[PDB]
């Protein structure tokens, strides 16, 4: 009470400006009493920051902070009956109302458990509160700081300064838990590094459940086990296991029987017993498709460009929207179509016939708009309805196409031009061709693909090309496009979406299916030869699973005729072995399945199993799958003919068995072909859950809902602590239960004992000590939104306009304003649809809801006969709108199809208006946002706006003034949900949640938790605490490149030995272990620092695995869904609701393991465990094994002394790690032959190419940002892919293929492009600027125009080097542009300006000259700002070239245009220049229209040759030479042979050279590194400096004999 009176006159500098000051301040001079100071002196703040949130948003400032009951019941408002919460502000206007709320938290930590518990108290609210007739905004003020603009941060900073003395003395005069907690909220702007040293000072409680939580743990620890009673242990376990349990045969463990196996695969895998066909093509719906395509076309136009030309522009006419509903803006551009159709008609004789049957529409059916097949006639229909319905239709609607338009219409006439109907009857009487049909859902002709020829197989992928690419381009089209027409088995299929695919001069196909979107399709595949329609199928499959063979007919074919060239040892197995490989590959690609990826994932376990000489007994009961279709059946027979083909045969058909290993191989990772994106996540979800929850359940320790809060309820601690003496009981010697979730607790004290002791060869050394914004719920991951999300921007945008439409009295809303704001924050008709259409389907559908509810809560806002009885109300109406409480999620499946039209069909009457009103007065959307589709085609939309518009939605307190348990949630910044006394089973803020998601594994999807925030930092203590434990231990590789690459080469000369060496497995590593065999393991590890020798405390670690012991994992929200409609876990939650009836969305668990949580804390244990094994063996069976670990795939490199006769000890191993809880996988196979491990397969004397997975991984992962960045990425990853040596023919057809992925985006091709094609020693000696210098020069294939210039090179190179500096000062030349710096250097260097003259006429046009190719500061900046600071694929390819098309290039002014428009402004320049390379090198005059894009070639060559002198060189500035038989496949290994001649370790040594390149850029975000440090800060297409402070990356190439010998020779 020393600074009491200076409190008086502390808060005396604030004028009471409002209610809220002067009513708190009354009362603050009639007392001087530190008891309410910290109180009602303290509560001023919180009220202060709480009256500023609610100046923020709207709000009316609730002073004495009441319940939402009494908030309605200010008017005449009938009580819903509410869950008694309080807001924090209230905004009620018409019917709805704004509850707000305001917390501010200083660190993330607990910043986000706040918003969630918030978020979840306002929508556990939503479910009484629209039941009352209103739908709320719940929007929240989540901060981090005190922003208050009543006080401008001078004053309340010392609030919490000046007055930390007087809560001491109020402690040293005058509670107990509530203190820490309220200096912990109270703290400054933390740099906070908590580490395992917070959990020291916490409090550290009992609950009388912990010492029963080591009763059941700790027991049997001690710690303290002598070295010779393991020993005499360990030596009558082996007496007891080979008498007992090995001589009896329940070995895990056999000799693989060579002639066995093969024909349990003949049993496996081909089908006999199914009634299949032989023939691939009669099976697969789609096969057939191809088959029926290719063999119709190889036995066997200024109209047409003007089509596609108007065809373009009515693309470009179409997403604006000028026509105010979504109907009449496709019927009048179809009249434009049609009319432009009759208008050829009656241009030539022949012109409908011959250069549009043979090209664009067929017979009765004329192309159109958005892909669309419209078969002529109903629009003969409906544009005479049209002028039923508005007889003089066209004479206003073409007006509107000149003012308030884009006003240039290039049409001939016929926007008013009424069509002469007759003509179109003519016209549509003249082509008589068949109704396209499309078939839903016997005798084989097919030519047998083993005896046809190799040059009609390569059409088959040709053609599949093709129709992979209209499948791709199926996304293109738009995702509301909604038709005119509405819609079992076969369809004479009206009008339809149409994609098309050329073959020949005169025959095109086509494409034909009903939906937009990208899910599984329907399609409909027809050619047209001369103009014939002609049916050759219809199948139903997912587009977005074939971006594998989109432009890789020449990719697949030649890593078919390579891999079938692997086999140069038997003539006739080769020519028998390539067209069934062919077959399987295009058998794969035409069908792509997860069973069948899944049936290819386990034929390299088969491969290995067969190789190796020892395998586990139960991979066979796993390595088969159920054939879901007859299409998987195929591929299950191709690949199981191909193995008995080239495995069993009746010689001893194992010769050369390296070459039939790597075939095989590649054969099974030929898996990876197909695309990784599991066909619907709802259906994944389940089988995530499920492999979740069933060895959960099958031990016996999943719970229901937890208290989230500390504390356990007593069943729940019955069945938690059961579940752990259950886990840790397991006795060593009962060879039964072995497969049992568990640890042996008795030998896991002799593991840890003998680890004490330095006797294993790892050891607890422990060197230099380890103690030292949008975030989702966790209810659902992997998808694109949260459910916060979802009402997070709904909020901001209904916040955002509830201000601005009452700044005048409006009352109304721009419906393209309220389509902004959503579209801005997730992602003026051009200023729309430019960045509309950068979404996925997803998030198309995402968006309509959000437009959904956003409009209906703006629709409320302004609010101060359904007897229509035809189906009764009560009965479906209502009792629709009853039992599912939403007309949000009304579905389709409950009514009729015409039942949602007839209700929609009513008379006019007071819930519709006419004459649309795009003016939109708001609140009267009730009748103007159900009229958008009673004059639009779509219907049960209409439907459910009409059951949203007719409401069938519906002194005690002097000792109480601190704040207790009972008065917690009085301020706003008081942090319930603080870290402060943490109990043995939670941490006093939560209970360690998680979440649940796949991580879309190849074969069979990885599960993955995404931790809680709390949890990430919790679960990062541990796993930096384990990190530093790994870096001491020898053994283990999960972090280094240097235990991993010897554990390859231990591996590499152990194959090479002859040892025995294993590949072990994991089955299950995350679902069968607990954090309670941490706590057993830690309970005895010493950790003896050697800066203090002495057993470290450990408890820092133990009580937080105390806390991922009892984990509450969440559940999907969508698989709580899924197993409510209606599969032991659909038995285990259907069992649970005859149980407590709430929802179980909770588990916690003793054996939980998150997998990547407690990763590296697994690492240690796999790691001590398994040296612990490998001692054994030691001892036990007198050899000398040495194992590694990467925490789930492991190998013991086994010695031998002095045939695979020592199963005793292979089978033992396999039974002391089951009694461990390693289970070893079926997966596991062991032999002399085969050494795998992290999937890289080692083979005696050579190293398998691993072909396959490599070129999937290029064929795949094509990541679209600018074609720079895109052959950036994919020139990394054929860097990767010929490291390993594939060979230089595939690593071109990539290049092609990639090079046709940019060309097909519109792009053109540009001289830099992707890397070129027979590149062939590059990838050794060059990074990716040698590749574009080669690229450069190989366009002048005479090497005359660049002599000149790479002389002009060594004259600027031999004056900048060292010895001489020669103006080092070139910053400023060449940052002012590439022509006058590229004069400027070809004339310091020193030649006439003859030079300058027939150089700089060379010019490439560019697109990202001025800036970036926007479709939504350098390279230079971006890279080092990456490196200072520290969705499938071909729907993400439609997205790039749907917003490459668009307006992305920039001018030097404001704005934006076409990338076509700048390739029109082009000339014809043949003499010697142009005519050089087409369309790729151009005069200086030829580029006269468009000037400011004509950037040279011989400058960024200039560019390339001085960066490869930085990177690399003194040869890349000669001549490239003339270069000069081996066998095909010898392949060996070669060094990357660079002399970068500049001092390393750049990553200070460009940072402090910035300074002397940009200040400023530096600001506000060597001898030789400045002259080619300016040269990238200008341009995008050099990327000089991520090849000089980054190494190479793989440094160990190997490439074959045949493109290393024949490959060039640049000496200097």
């Amino acid at each position: 009470d020393e600074y009491v009176q200076e409190l008086k006159g502390l808060i005396r500098k604030h004028i009471p400006d409002r209610c809220e000051f002067a009513h708190q301040k009354v009362t603050f001079l009639s007392q001087v009493h530190p008891s309410p100071l910290l109180t009602e002196g303290f509560k001023l703040l919180s009220s202060l920051v709480e009256l500023e949130s609610c100046e923020a948003h709207a709000c009316q400032a609730n002073t004495d902070q009441r319940f939402v009951d009494v908030i309605l019941s200010d008017n005449g408002i009938l009580c819903p009956t509410l869950p008694k919460v309080i807001p924090d502000g209230f905004k009620l206007t018409g019917k709805t109302l704004i509850l707000l709320e305001t917390f501010v938290r200083v660190n993330p930590d607990e910043f986000e458990k706040k918003w969630k518990a918030d978020m979840s108290k306002l929508l556990n609210l939503k479910h009484d509160l629209q039941k009352s007739g209103v739908t709320l905004v719940p929007i929240v003020d989540g901060r981090s700081n005190y922003n208050n603009r009543f006080v401008a941060d001078w004053v309340i900073e010392r609030m919490r300064w000046l007055l930390i003395e007087i809560l001491k003395a109020s402690k040293s005069m005058l509670e107990d838990q509530e203190y820490q907690r309220l200096i912990h909220s109270l703290s400054n702007v933390k740099n906070q590094s908590l580490g395992l040293e917070n959990l020291e000072h916490l409090k550290r409680n009992s609950l009388d459940y912990d010492e029963r939580l080591n009763e059941s743990l700790f027991i049997g620890l001690k710690g303290d086990i002598r070295e010779s009673t393991v020993r005499e242990e360990l030596i009558k376990l082996k007496m007891w296991f080979k008498d007992e349990v090995f001589s009896k045969g329940l070995g895990k463990f056999k000799l693989t029987d060579r002639r066995e196996l093969l024909e349990s695969l003949s049993s496996l895998g081909a089908h006999l017993d199914s009634d299949v066909s032989s023939c691939p093509f009669c099976n697969n719906k789609l096969m057939e498709i191809v088959y029926n395509v290719t063999f119709s076309s190889v036995e066997r136009t200024n109209i047409e460009k003007h089509y596609l030309s108007v065809l373009s522009l009515c693309n470009k006419i179409k997403g604006l929207k000028v026509f105010n509903t979504r109907r009449n803006t496709l019927l009048f551009l179809d009249l434009i179509m049609v009319n432009l159709m009759v208008d050829i008609s009656e241009s030539c004789q022949d012109a409908i016939e011959s250069l549009r049957k043979s090209g664009l529409i067929v017979g009765q059916m004329v192309m159109l708009v958005n892909d669309r097949v419209l078969d002529i006639l109903e629009a003969i229909k409906l544009i005479r309805k049209k002028i039923g319905t508005n007889p003089n239709w066209v004479k206003n609607c073409s007006k509107i196409l000149e003012r308030s338009h884009p006003e240039i219409w290039l049409q001939l006439n016929t926007l008013i031009r009424q069509p002469d109907f007759n003509s179109l009857i003519s016209i549509a009487q003249y082509l008589v061709s068949d109704r396209p049909i499309m078939r839903y859902s016997k005798i084989c002709r097919h030519k047998l693909f083993q005896e046809m020829s190799s040059f009609e197989q390569m059409r088959l992928f040709k053609t599949l090309s093709s129709i992979s690419l209209s499948l791709i381009n199926s996304m293109k089209t738009s995702f509301s496009s909604r038709l005119l027409v509405n819609e079992f088995g076969n369809v004479r299929l009206r009008e339809c979406y149409a994609q098309r695919f050329y073959l020949a001069e005169s025959l095109v196909g086509f494409l034909f299916y009903q939906k937009t979107g990208e899910r599984s399709r329907c399609y409909s595949v027809y050619l047209s030869d001369n103009g014939v329609m002609s049916e050759q199928g219809s199948f139903y499959c997912d587009p977005k699973r074939f971006f594998l063979p989109v432009f890789s007919d020449e990719v697949l074919a030649g890593m078919c005729e390579e891999m079938t060239s692997w086999l140069d040892f038997d003539t006739g197995l080769m020519n028998d072995t390539g067209p069934i490989l062919r077959l399987l590959v295009l058998a794969i690609l035409c069908s792509p399945s997860k069973r069948n990826q899944t049936f290819l994932q386990g034929l390299r376990y088969f491969l290995m199993a067969f190789a190796n000489q020892i395998h586990h007994i139960d991979l066979i009961s796993k390595l088969v799958v159920e054939c879901k279709s007859s299409s998987e059946v195929v591929v299950q027979r191709l690949a199981v003919g191909l193995f008995i083909r080239l495995l069993g045969g009746e010689s001893d058909a194992s010769s050369f068995f390296s070459r039939r290993f790597k075939y095989l191989l590649n054969v099974s990772y030929l898996c990876h072909l197909i695309t990784k994106e599991t066909p619907d996540r709802l259906t994944d979800q389940i089988k995530c859950f499920e492999k979740f929850i069933e060895p959960k359940v099958k031990f016996g320790c999943a719970v229901v809902n937890p208290s989230l809060n500390g504390k356990l309820t007593v069943d729940q601690e019955d069945i938690m602590i059961n579940g752990l003496k259950k886990f840790f009981s397991k006795s060593l010697r009962d060879t039964e239960d072995v497969q049992t979730p568990g640890v042996c607790k008795e030998l896991l004290n002799y593991c840890v004992s003998l680890f004490n002791r330095g006797k294993l060869k790892v050891s607890g050394e422990l060197k230099n000590n380890p103690f030292r914004v949008v975030i989702p719920k966790l209810d659902e991951l992997g998808n694109i939104l949260s459910t916060y999300d979802k009402e997070k921007l709904v909020s901001a945008c209904v916040s955002s306009m509830a201000e601005r439409f009452k700044t005048k009295g409006r009352y109304n809303l721009d419906p393209e304003s309220t389509d902004y704001l959503i579209l801005k924050n997730l992602t003026s008709q051009e200023e729309l649809s430019l960045m509309y259409e950068t979404l996925t389907e997803e998030q198309v559908e995402s968006f309509n809801e959000i437009k959904y509810d956003v409009q209906v809560a703006l629709a409320k806002m302004a609010d101060n006969s359904p007897f229509g009885v035809m189906k009764e109300i009560r009965a479906e109406v209502s009792l629709h709108e009853v039992k599912d409480f939403d007309p949000d999620v009304l579905p389709s499946d409950v009514y009729k199809e015409l039942c949602d039209a007839v209700y929609k069909s009513s008379e006019k009457c007071n819930f519709f208006l006419e004459e649309v009103l795009d003016v939109c007065p708001l609140g009267l959307l009730l009748k103007n946002l159900t009229t958008s589709s009673y004059m639009e085609e779509e219907y049960f939309m209409c439907f459910k706006y009409l059951l949203i518009q007719g409401h069938f939605d519906q002194a005690d307190k002097l000792d109480k003034s601190y704040f207790t348990n009972a008065a917690l949630r009085n301020l706003c910044f008081y942090s319930e949900d603080s870290p402060t006394e943490f109990t043995s089973i939670s941490s006093n803020s939560g209970n360690l949640k998680f979440g649940l998601s796949y991580k879309e594994q190849v074969g069979s999807n990885r599960e993955l938790y995404v931790g809680d925030l709390n949890t990430k930092l919790m679960t990062r203590l541990v796993e930096d605490f384990s990190e530093a434990v790994g870096n001491s231990m020898k053994y283990t590789c999960l972090n280094s490149e240097k235990e991993f690459e010897r554990a390859i080469c231990d591996m590499k000369m152990a194959v090479n030995n002859g040892d025995l060496s294993c590949s072990y497995d994991h089955s299950k590593w995350g679902p069968t272990m607990s954090p309670a065999l941490f706590l057993a393991l830690l309970q005895m590890l010493e950790l003896r620092t050697p800066v203090d020798r002495s057993k470290i405390d450990l408890d820092s670690v133990k009580s937080i695995l105390k806390w991922h012991l009892h984990k509450v994992v969440e559940v999907p929200i969508n698989v709580a869904e899924a197993y409510c409609i209606g599969s032991l876990s659909e038995e285990f939650f259907h069992q649970t609701m005859q149980l407590s009836g709430q929802i179980p969305s909770h588990i916690m668990s003793v054996l939980d393991m998150g997998q990547g949580i407690l990763h590296n804390t697994s690492d240690l244990y796999g790691l001590i465990t398994e040296q612990f094994l490998c001692y054994a063996l030691d001892l036990l069976y007198d050899v000398i094994p040495v194992s590694y670990t990467s925490s789930d795939d492991q190998i013991t490199l086994v010695k031998t002394p002095s045939a695979a006769e020592w199963l005793e000890m292979i089978c033992f191993h396999e039974f002391l790690s089951s009694k461990l809880n390693k289970f070893v996988s079926p997966k596991s196979v062991i032999g002399t032959f085969v050494a795998e491990f992290k999937s890289r397969f080692f083979v005696m004397g050579e190293e398998t190419p691993l072909l396959t997975k490599f070129v999937s991984a290029a064929l795949h992962n094509v990541k679209c940002k600018t074609p720079t960045q895109l052959s950036e990425t994919i020139d990394t990853i054929c860097d990767q892919c010929i490291a390993n040596g594939v060979s230089t023919k595939i690593v071109a057809r990539i290049s092609k293929r990639v090079n046709q992925l940019i060309r097909y985006s519109g792009y053109g091709d540009t001289p830099f492009g992707a890397i070129e094609d027979q590149d062939v020693k590059d990838w050794v000696d060059g990074s990716r600027g040698y590749r574009l210098q080669r690229k450069i020069e190989a366009i002048f294939y005479d090497d005359k125009e660049t002599s000149f210039i790479r002389n002009c090179a060594r004259k600027v190179f031999n004056d900048i080097k060292r010895g001489r500096i020669f103006e080092e000062n070139l910053i400023n030349l060449i940052g002012r542009g590439g022509d006058e710096a590229l004069t400027g250097f070809l004339q310091y260097a020193g030649c006439s300006e003859q030079e300058v003259n027939r150089v700089l006429n060379y010019r490439w046009v560019n697109l990202s000259s001025f800036g970036d190719l926007r479709l939504v500061v350098p390279t230079l900046i971006k890279t080092l700002q990456s490196k200072l600071s520290r969705s499938s694929v071909a729907s993400g390819f439609i997205g790039f070239c749907k917003s490459m098309g668009s307006k992305c290039v920039r001018d030097g002014k404001g704005g934006f245009l076409y990338i076509k428009e700048v390739y029109s402004g082009i000339n014809v320049c043949i003499c010697e220049i142009c005519a050089l390379k087409p369309k790729i090198i151009y005069c200086n005059d030829s580029l006269n229209k468009v000037s400011q894009f004509s950037k040279p070639i011989l400058w960024d060559y200039f560019s390339l040759v001085l960066t490869n002198a930085c990177e690399l060189g003194e040869w890349v500035f000669s001549t490239v030479k003339e270069p000069q038989l081996n066998n095909q496949n010898f392949f060996w290994a070669v060094k990357p042979k660079v002399v970068r001649q500049i001092e390393d370790q750049l990553g200070m040594n460009h940072v402090l050279q910035s300074i002397r390149r940009n200040y400023p850029v530096l600001f506000d975000e060597l001898k030789f590194l400045d002259v080619c440090i300016a040269l990238d800060m200008m341009n995008e297409n050099l990327g000089i400096i991520s090849h000089l402070l980054k190494t190479r990356d793989n440094s160990v190439y190997i490439v074959k004999q045949s493109d290393c010998a024949l490959a060039h020779i640049r000496q200097s």
